[PDB]
């Protein structure tokens, strides 16, 4: 995706947003991390969109 040098996060499972701030994502999506100040809900970006997701849906790739 667009920007370079970013950590990549894999979405393990589909997630359907429960509020307008949240993201809807599909298994296999690749995300970047915008803000984590807790281990449970993160602000992330996928394909030009930004929103909140539960961190349990994500695996850091390395």
């Amino acid at each position: 995706m667009d920007e370079t040098g970013k950590e990549l996060y894999l979405v393990l499972y589909d997630y359907q947003e429960k509020s307008p701030r949240e993201l809807t994502v599909k298994k296999g999506d690749i995300l970047t991390l915008l803000n984590s100040t807790n281990k449970d809900w993160w602000k992330v970006e996928v394909n030009d969109r930004q929103g909140f997701l539960p961190a349990a849906y994500l695996k850091k790739l390395d």
